[PDB]
């Protein structure tokens, strides 16, 4: 039940997106928020994020790079703006990646503190 996931993350009202995406071998969209930008998230823009060489885009959205520390043991989050601007976060789980965007004035640290308190509980279900 992945969107169980996303209604948590998008319950509070100061989120407009957020989505799971699983990124082992073939990534793909597990759970995201539709008619919205997350679902349209392509395995290709998925490489990018987890890729060796280290703006963006995200289902088509242009994002610029605040801070980076996605394959960053410890921390594995990064921090993003959308190229109005709003805060992105995206945390790496074992097999999925946790994306947020919050909506207008809505600060960076709390669409961080979201995105990566949700990830350590799917760490907690191995995934």
């Amino acid at each position: 039940g992945w969107n169980a996931y996303i209604d948590n993350l998008m319950a509070d009202g100061t989120c407009q997106d957020a989505a799971i995406v699983g990124y082992k071998d073939s990534p793909s969209v597990w759970a995201a928020v539709p008619g919205k930008t997350f679902v349209n998230i392509t395995p290709a823009e998925v490489g990018v994020l987890v890729g060796k060489d280290r703006g963006l885009t995200l289902g088509g959205q242009k994002c610029s790079v605040i801070r980076d520390s996605l394959l960053q043991d410890g921390e594995f989050s990064m921090d993003l703006r959308t190229k109005p601007t709003f805060n992105v976060t995206v945390t790496k789980t074992d097999k999925t990646l946790v994306l947020l965007m919050g909506k207008e004035g809505v600060h960076g640290g709390l669409i961080n503190k979201k995105c990566y308190e949700m990830a350590s509980h799917l760490r907690r279900s191995q995934y």
